[PDB]
């Protein structure tokens, strides 16, 4: 129906320790990419001071991103995947478990609708 | 009223030459970052055969991403910024002009609403 599927997610009340662990966040982000069925092209993760992590996993034609605010137990996550063989919800599931979010909000966008392009 | 502002944009009927130019796309994406007043953390762009360019400009606690489909004159753009002093719409404007998009669709999300966290 479209070139890609995009999940815009708000993760609340997460494990603040994990949110401020740049090493662990990277590990869980690439593992989520594996779970969705995507092939990782590259990934870059950075630590924000005093608290916070930011990272992006570039996959085939799309990406997986995360930005954390440990001080609020909040994380802004984006799971944009292309192709039927890659399911972004598998990535969502792994991250939800990894970050121990207690409340989540997700909006699913169709990127590049066939009837539009 | 939120940690960040995120524009999910669909760019249609773009200059197909520009969409397939990894060198020009990187240049224009960095210029859009400057225009928004954001601080660049890292930058990574890749060109996939036969056509297609994917790139991400990680900025302070957020990102600017783009994935093009030259064969459709389509581009999937995301402009996620944090701070009252960084305006995602300035990035949108520079990109809309650079890619010569003749039709656009944009959804603006408030990431990390204050009343949610």
């Amino acid at each position: 129906k479209s070139l890609g599927r995009h999940l815009v997610a708000e993760f609340y009340e997460c494990d603040r320790e994990v949110l401020d662990n740049v090493q662990l966040i990277e590990q869980e982000m690439k593992q989520a990419a594996y779970e969705s069925g995507a092939t990782i092209v590259t990934s870059t993760f950075h630590r924000f001071l005093p608290y916070g992590v930011s990272g992006v996993v570039v996959i085939s034609e799309s990406h997986l991103t995360i930005h954390t605010w440990p001080e609020y137990g909040y994380a802004a996550i984006d799971l944009f995947t292309c192709g039927e063989d890659v399911d972004p919800w598998k990535a969502f599931e792994h991250l939800k478990k990894a970050l121990k979010a207690k409340r989540v909000h997700v909006v699913e966008h169709e990127r590049g609708r066939y009837d539009e392009i």
